């Protein structure tokens, strides 16, 4: 019948937003995700000041999905604290505001001007764990000690509920040292699995090519490839984070996809890849489809299916 | 125009040969490779003792590739040291003989064991690191320190040319020093990249089950799902080991695929999921596959491409 949903003290339409970084860069970005049938929307990860980003061309799609070596492009902090604070029309769906700071100290001076901003209009944040390589050390979220200071940090200077978006993993005790990490914070309320897949690479047969220019043609994936990996993590970590939310993204292009991962464990379902390819008609098309697939098994709600996809023996 | 190599002091007809696990584990599965068109075989990765695996449903594959959790099942190491000594037809090609052992013990157990058959018989070893250790720790790939320990030993043990089966990884990090400590070991000849990816989750919409049986559904990705993966870690090795050999292995379906592969750097090409799907038949339709895309670009010889990926500006 209808979708809607309350999470984190906010009411949802529905459970779909857009992925960070996809259609919500730009104020025109915004404005057209707020416009649309999305439950919520998500902002570019941002830094203290702007970033060109790399060069282009530095995303392609395929069939099967997307690869990206955007480099972090963003108009800044100040842009996106600004249209939290003046610009976003709360009445029409909750925003969640993605950081990404270079440092531990860029995300902390990040969250404290957030944090009354928070308070007074209720955006919400999203606390991105990946970041460009730097030579002879780890992704945050991959070196498990500077993952708990960052999170020891961020909770302190900002002290409100916040998420994390987490890059995915693919071994059962990293999924446990991460989950244990997470648990350590009782702030942390939202857990978004998944960012792309690390450092793939498409080759074009004809050209003999690469197909981006950054990184030799190395980044993240998206799409089709990544729906499997990103199950296993909403689910790992659904199992995980009880007293957590587990937000899902990673390969939804239609509302199947959805409903496996709110089977998997996940509340909200962001997508990225099938968004930037289709537009913001998907979304439509999403809750339509995701309707259909509950009516079609007697679901009314939900939380009727949420994490309840079933084990053999 | 061909196909022929000659590496590791051998002579190959073709770069194909089946990935570890598929079609290689009984005496009648390892004649069937030997009957078919591939330049190559490998036994299933072996135990001290033989294993019957988990609980099935443990394989399951779809449109987009395969997930599994075998649990190493497999005739024990005498079975293979066995059909490397005493029943292999080396007149028709090649033979790796692949080692998982659940312990460095094990693992240097097998090893001194093999050592005089390779020395007459020409039998290749391939170490498989993409596997169990201490539960609650990482794969042993995963664990660098245990990746040098098991290398020291093996390398200490066996004192001939052998190659390692890598997981993929997905930070630009673990790519340097994965290589690096690979690059302390002379004798590691080849590096095959890769094995699944690892703990993924495919869930069916209809039965809102898992398909496999072991871990909760949670296994290893193959097929369709991981070719830009595959070929990143082909890739990131080829350049990162200059005095070693890589063999490709993931995602390949078709002569296009190989052919990508072997731009990105490798030598061997190894086939999983599409063989244990389509049969040994499909090794004649990737050497048509793969002739057909030579002869239309004028390549006549495998060294003219191997490698020779384009990067952008
Ligand atoms: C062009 C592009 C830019 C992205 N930028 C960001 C980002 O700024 N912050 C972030 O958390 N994830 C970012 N991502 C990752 C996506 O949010 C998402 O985690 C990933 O694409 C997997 O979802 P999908 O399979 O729906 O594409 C980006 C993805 C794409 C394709
Ligand atoms: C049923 C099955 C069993 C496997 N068993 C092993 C194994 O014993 N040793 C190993 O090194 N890799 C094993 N693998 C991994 C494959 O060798 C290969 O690395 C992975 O399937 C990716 O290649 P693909 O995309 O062609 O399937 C197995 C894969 C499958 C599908
Ligand atoms: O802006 C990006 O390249 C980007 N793309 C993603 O798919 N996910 C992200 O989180 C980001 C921003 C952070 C980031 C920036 C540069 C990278 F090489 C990287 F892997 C991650
Ligand atoms: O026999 C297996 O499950 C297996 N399957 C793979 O795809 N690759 C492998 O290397 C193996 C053997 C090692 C292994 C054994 C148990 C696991 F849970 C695991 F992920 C890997």
């Amino acid at each position: 019948m209808c979708l809607k949903l309350n999470l984190l003290d906010h009411v949802f339409a529905n459970p779909f937003m857009n992925a960070a970084g996809v259609l919500c860069s730009t104020e025109e970005d915004l404005r057209c995700m707020t416009a649309s049938s999305s439950g919520a929307l998500v902002s570019k990860s941002c830094t203290s000041a702007p970033r060109d980003g790399n060069p282009e061309p530095r995303y392609m799609a395929f069939p099967l999905g997307s690869i990206n070596s955007m480099g972090l492009p963003n108009l800044g902090f100040d842009f996106y604290l600004k249209y939290a604070s003046d610009l976003h029309d709360y009445s029409k769906k909750p925003l969640f505001l993605s950081i990404s700071g270079l440092s531990v100290e860029e995300n902390v001076a990040m969250v404290r001007r957030l944090a009354p901003v928070a308070q007074e209009k209720g955006v919400l944040l999203e606390l991105n764990l990946s970041c460009p390589n730097v030579p002879g050390k780890p992704q945050v979220a991959y070196d498990f000690e500077a993952m708990r200071t960052y999170l020891q940090q961020v909770s302190l200077a900002y002290g409100l509920p916040f998420g994390v978006k987490m890059p995915p993993y693919f071994d059962i005790a990293h999924f446990d040292t991460a989950a244990a990490v997470l648990n350590e914070f009782p702030l942390v309320k939202f857990v978004t699995c998944v960012n792309s897949v690390g450092n793939g690479l498409v080759i074009d047969a004809e050209s003999e090519s690469v197909v981006i220019k950054p990184k030799q043609g190395f980044g993240g994936l998206g799409g089709k490839y990544i729906l499997p990996t990103a199950l296993a993590n909403v689910n790992a970590f659904y199992r995980r984070c009880p007293d957590k939310l587990v937000f899902g993204c990673g390969g939804v292009y239609s509302g199947e996809d959805a409903f496996l991962h709110i089977l998997a464990g996940a509340s909200m379902v962001q997508v990225g890849t099938a968004l930037q390819e289709e537009g913001p008609g998907i979304f439509t098309r999403l809750e339509d489809e995701l309707l259909e697939i509950m009516a079609r098994k007697g679901y009314r709600t939900l939380e009727e299916f949420r994490g309840r996809v079933k084990t053999i023996e």
